[PDB]
């Protein structure tokens, strides 16, 4: 229901996520300067989901939009070649995931840690 929150952009931290041309992204940099005695900023963010590197420059007391992101958990109930078949445990509803270019030891029955944010997924660790 619903994808994004605004916040100004005078909150946001390295590491945190931020959506920059509709993509979502971890901010890896950010620059804040006052120019005389309204302070302006420049964010750098790597996508979440995809390898791409944005960045946006806003006053900031403008408003940036945030994504929710839906922590779970779901159980490994096959391992497909590359993508993984996994129960999360809460609806009990089965999903496909690609398996993480860089992941530890996974296999069935296995428990992991996924997550969602404006309709994209992701497996992020081995909750076991």
């Amino acid at each position: 229901m619903p994808g994004t929150k605004q916040v100004n952009v005078g909150s946001l931290k390295v590491g945190q996520y931020v959506m920059i041309d509709g993509v979502p992204c971890e901010i890896v940099d950010i620059s804040v300067s006052k120019p005389g005695k309204g302070a302006k900023a420049r964010v750098v963010g790597i996508g979440i989901f995809e390898k791409v590197k944005k960045e946006f420059v806003a006053p900031t007391s403008s408003k940036v939009e945030v994504p929710i992101i839906d922590r779970r958990k779901g159980q490994v109930l096959a391992i497909m070649g590359d993508m993984v078949q996994i129960m999360d445990l809460q609806t009990y509803e089965t999903l496909e995931l690609p398996i993480p270019e860089g992941i530890e030891g996974l296999e069935p029955g296995g428990e992991v840690e996924y997550i969602e944010a404006v309709g994209q997924y992701k497996i992020t660790r081995v909750i076991g």
